[PDB]
Formats: structure tokens, sequence, C-alpha cells
């Protein structure tokens, strides 16, 4: 940086204190990742000069030959990543797609079925205090209570019953595999739409790591941001037959001019995901995961679902008697990033919890291994069995700065 | 950059087109301006790998320490610039920060009266293709038809009649001041919110050019980007009362996750706004406004309203016998960009238009003055009288060139 160090010293000396924090921590939330220089720079481009309300080619405003370039390239890219018909790249976040999506297919009251909040549904997907379960009629579908997958009767029986116009697949925090197929012929029998919102594991879709839901969903949603590794912003991928009433759901619909600036660093990200080694990488992402899990399970933790498929676990903290909050708490003294989170059936609330989750994304984009993964293993359990000792936790605070360096 | 020309030659090779395009043209468009160094380095910055759900002090995640410094930042430099007891600079677009208010004090089919939109009101105060129309039932006030200023008695008429919920003031193209004490009073007459939109007028209002709405109105919201100068994206600003449901509705009633890094480039942009020179610059804002106003008069030119008293004006082509289209596509020859937009009474559709919109808040920023203004003035007479003339228009393109260099 050379001219906000001198413009605005006070935003300056807190963006450095953010990048010498996001070195010093590990980083295992299980939505998060570095970003490439590249997209960061395409992100501070002067591409935020310019106003782009509509497409490429059918723009309100003239002089967007450019920026229509950079778009096109998101919007191609993101087809040869993920095999889809037609793609949006202009919602602001994972938020804005999905609302995007239900004001396209959905009148306002009209039924949804999408998976159970606290069994790892996303906010988007029915919360009582978002604008998806206050503008829509939300019902909910769970795992079962012993092997915390996805109960597929249940998806069908709750469909069946209160036959949704909409049916929602796709999860914040469900370490194992999704199968589309099955959400696809539910929706097929009781005549739903399906929406796939695959925000988490964008990324190993992209590398052929988890089944891709484009061939069986209606519309997919996702964050660019997460296992994408791409800058923070929304995408939906569609069949050709809604790619009008998508575009328009976007705009005019819900938002006006899109960030082209953002949209290049999208481009970027969509190009980085193209090539091998981003493959190689989410194949190391998948691979850490599931041997934190198995080092964590050494370590006595019980894990949700007993173990994962993806990128992400959930640890069920009951057997330590300790609730997610305390345990987050406890890391975040010790320099390890978590968030408390609800498990299936979770007897917490929200607010507290049984759970921690943890995902492998950031720590594998930094160069971390399977021997890392063992250490960070070690580390939790030394912290969560020794919460009251001073001593455990400065050992584990140098653990943590050696791991980091 | 050092990265991206080597990453994504594609992508760099169409920012570097569009960076060129906007040294080269003449940016007459209204809404747009050029932001800082400074703003784009903020915008450029590691800030977008952070997840940070929620407010500075209460956020979903932890390691938010640094970035709460940023969004406080914002939001007290928001506050010191506009005199607000709360601000919201989370927002993403000027789109979801009215969409946000919207959330905050309507239910789904209540009243709202806003702009009519052929008069000057935006798409998000009320267009029967964008969610607020579809959304909710809005009425619309008028502009006289020969001042072309805001009817107050329609204002208050318009209101007694449909008794709407929420008033809604601000324009995306009303030439002249907008009298928020008389929006007050119609509202407080018929016991409705008041809303003022000043996304247009942010910089001038900052400037002390402008009445500002704050004190007047119970939600005002604004794009950062227009003339406030800033990184593109929304902020709300309102009473105490309202803020803790303000927040709420936009997390998590709205969106997710905010753009931390466009969030440290708005509290660069509201930095600069702080200082003493960025009043001079909205002055000659106005000023250069004015100027080229009179300057059209001069040439022959019909002004909707008959000049300004902001940064922008609207050219009524009636008297040319030219559409708003024709002018935009001709003008785009000679390397000058405007946009046609509807003037009040338009005989032609939206998408053909009377009128032409052109605001000089960009080529202020570039460092253009009266002179300039004069010589803009001469171009625009050159090529509207010469349609037909390819040698007029050379002559128009090389008269461009001069000005930018």
């Amino acid at each position: 940086m050379k001219y906000l160090p001198q413009q605005d010293p006070q935003v300056f000396a807190a963006i450095e204190q953010e990048r010498k924090r996001q070195h010093a921590k590990i980083e295992l939330i299980a939505s998060e990742n570095f970003v490439s220089r590249a997209v960061m720079e395409a992100q501070g481009s002067v591409l935020t000069n310019k106003y782009a309300q509509g497409y490429p080619g059918r723009r309100y405003y003239g002089g967007c030959e450019y920026v229509d370039i950079v778009e096109e390239l998101a919007r191609e890219r993101a087809k040869q990543l993920f095999g889809a018909e037609h793609a949006n790249v202009q919602p602001h976040s994972g938020a804005q797609a999905n609302m995007a999506v239900y004001f396209t297919v959905l009148e306002h009251g009209d039924t949804v079925l999408g998976m159970n909040l606290s069994h790892g549904g996303h906010l988007t997907h029915g919360s009582p205090v978002n604008f998806s379960g206050v503008q829509y009629n939300f019902v909910a579908y769970g795992v079962d209570p012993e092997t915390h997958v996805i109960d597929y009767d249940d998806v069908r029986e709750k469909a069946r019953l209160h036959r949704p116009k909409l049916i929602v697949a796709a999860a914040s925090a469900y370490p194992r595999i999704i199968d589309f197929a099955k959400f696809r012929e539910i929706a097929d029998e009781v005549g739903a739409y399906l929406m796939v919102d695959m925000a988490h594991i964008a990324g190993l879709v992209a590398a052929g790591l988890h089944p891709n839901p484009v061939p069986y969903a209606h519309f997919v949603t996702t964050t660019t941001h997460k296992t994408l590794r791409g800058p923070r912003g929304g995408m939906i991928l569609c069949q050709e037959q809604f790619a009008k009433q998508i575009d328009k759901a976007i705009f005019p619909g819900i938002q006006g001019g899109p960030l082209m600036h953002v949209i290049a660093a999208k481009a970027v990200a969509f190009g980085e995901a193209l090539q091998d080694d981003f493959k190689a990488y989410a194949k190391r992402v998948v691979d850490n995961a599931k041997r934190l899990a198995s080092a964590l399970q050494n370590e006595g933790f019980t894990l949700v679902s007993g173990g994962t498929d993806n990128h992400l676990l959930l640890v069920d903290l009951r057997p330590q008697q300790l609730t997610g909050k305390t345990a987050e708490k406890v890391l975040d003294e010790v320099g390890i990033t978590v968030n408390k989170n609800t498990i299936p059936y979770d007897p917490e609330s929200p607010f507290v919890t049984s759970g921690i989750r943890i995902g492998t994304a950031a720590v594998t984009t930094r160069g971390f291994g399977l021997e890392e993964m063992d250490e960070i293993a070690a580390i939790i359990g030394l912290v969560l069995k020794n919460v009251g000792s001073e001593q455990a936790l400065e050992e584990a605070r140098q653990r943590v700065a050696a791991l980091t360096d």
C-alpha cells in the first residue's frame, strides 16, 4: 500500500493489525479462506468507478464495453467450472443470491422446505428473524438423531405433507455428502423446484470432490468466498429456462448497480479454480479435514456424524461437559479461531450450543498438511481437557505460535 | 498491480482498457465519480478474508477486534459528517439500504408514497419490476408541469388520500433542492414515517451545499459512491430510537457477512469528506453544474426546471426534436458519456425518453472548472445541432480529446 498509510493512518493501522492477526492465528472457521494477491488487486481496481446496471451487451449506461468483457469472463469461467447452462455473477452476497432465487419462484407466504437450522441449515433457509422466514412459510427436515445424516424419508414426508413450492438443500454446518439426486426425486414427486445452496462446498464441487448439484437442481446458489477461495460475494447458477427470470430477479428485482471490481475478482478466482493446482489444493482440504477428524477422535473427542466427507467437522462437546461457547472462548485465548455451533438435537440454545465447528480450507491455503492436522488436534485436546490450567494454555499458545511461525 | 498481470492476462487487459477509457472520455453520468487511490487500496485489502456478521463488539465470530475498529471509524466519521444519531455502514448497496428501511417499518402490502419515477424517483422507490413495487403498495407525487419543482400540495394530497405508512423523498434525477421540512410536516400530518434517499446529493449535504435531511427524517439512506465520492455501497442513518431495529434489519434481516474491505474504504472516503478540501471540491461541483447549465442555455438548450441547484441537470430535447436515446448515442460517438433520462411528463417511453441527464461530480474530480464547462456545453451544442454531419462529430471528437489531454 502506498497512499492509504499517508491519507488515513487510523484505517491503515487497523488493517495492518488485521493482516498480522490473519498470519498469527490458526483460522479454523469453516467458511474462511485467504484469497490470492491477484484477487485483491482486482477488487482494488478502478472498476469501482463504473455504473453497469443491466447485463453484458444489454446495459443501461454507455461505456460498458470493457466491464462487459470482465463480467462475461466471470460467467463463462463459472459455466466451465460447474457445467451450468447459465450464471449470474452479480449477487452482492450469498444472502442476495438466495434472496433473488426466492424472488424468482415464490410469492409472499409460499411454503418452502429447508434443512433444520439447528441441524446445519443456514439463516437464509428460513430463520424467523431473517427475510426468508418472515416472507415465506418455512418448514424443516432433519438429520437422523444417531447418524446425524439427513433423513431422506423425513425430507420426503415433510415435502408430501407440506407441499412446498420450493425445496432447499445445502448447509452451513453439515459434514457429509448431500445426495442431490434424492432431493430432486423428492422435489419431482411433489412438483417442487429444487434449490441447492452450495456456498460451503463450492470449491470441493469445482474440484470434483463433492457431487455436483447443477445437473439435479433448477437453481444453485453459492458464495464466491469459502472453499471456492474467491472474493466476498454471491453467484447463481441455473438451467437456461430460468436465465431470463433469474437475471431480472437480480436486476431490476433486488439489486441496482453490480460491484464490477468484485466481479473482476470473481473472474480471477474462477480462473484459479480452473487450474490443476486448485484441484490439488481442494484434495488437501478434504484430506486435511479427514486427518483432523481422525486425530480429534484419537484425542477422545466425539464428532457429529462420526467424522467428515468434506472440509468441515463438528465436535459434540457433551462428553467433556463443555458448551461450544466455553470451548470457543478458551481456544481464542491460545490463538485458535473456531465458532460455537449448534449440533443436531442440541439441548443448548444457539447462543450457547454444545459444539464447535471446524474447517480446514484456510489452514490448507497457508500450506498446512497432515502433520499439522495432528498437532492442531493435539493442541485442542490439551486445551479442552485442561480449561482451568493457565500452564496448559500457555503451552498451547506456544505450540500455536510454532505452527504459524 | 503486480500479481494480476501475471496470474490473469485476460482480466488485466480488460481492467487496463477500462482505466484508459476512464481517462479518455468525458464522464457526465450524474451518479459517477472517481475514488482516491487510498479508497481503492482499502478495498484491495486482506479485510475481504474476514467474516464479521453482527456489529462491533457484538459479532458472531471471534477475531474481529481490528475490523471492529474499522467499522467504528466508518460509523463515527459518518455521524460527524451528517450529524446523525446512528449509522449503519454495512449495506452492500443503495438498493439494500432502502430494502432494510422498508423491512424495518413496513409489512407486506403497506402503502408507501414516493416520487413519480418518470419525474425523478428511483427504481427502488416503487418500480413495479423492483422488489419495492412488488412487495409494497406504492403511490406517487409529481412535480409541477411548468416549473418541474416537486408539487408539495400534491405530496400532501396524495398522503392524505392514500394514508401511507412511509413517505419517501429524494431522487435520481431531480435538479433542485428538496424541502425536507415540508416532507416532514406532511408526514406528521398523516402519521407517516419519513425516509430520505440522499444517494445523489450526499456529498453536497456533507459539504453544507444542500440542506441536511437528517434532522427531518426518521431514516436517511444513501449510496457511498456518487457525490460522496466513496466506494460502491450503501449506508443508513437514523434516529437512536430506530438504531436497534435498523441494525437487525440489515443483519440478520436482509444481509449476512458485511464487506469489511468495502467498509474500510467507506471509512477512508468519510475521512476525505471531513477535510476542508472536500468542501471546496463539492462547491466546485455545484458551481460547475450551474456554469454548465447556463452555458447549455446559451447554446439554445432547454433545461428541466430551468437550471440546477445541485450537481445535476436534465436537458429537455423536445425543442431539438431529438430523443434522449438519439442524443446519448451520438454523444457516445464523440467520447461524451451521458444517459438518456425521462423528463417529467415525457411523451416517450423510459426506453427512448426526451431527455439526457448530466452531472459534474466526475469531471470536477479530475479538475475541470468553469472554462471546461463552457467548452463541454459548446461541444454538446456542436454535436446535437449537427447529428448528421460526420465532420462536426470529428471536430467534437478532437475537442473532447483536447479536454482530457
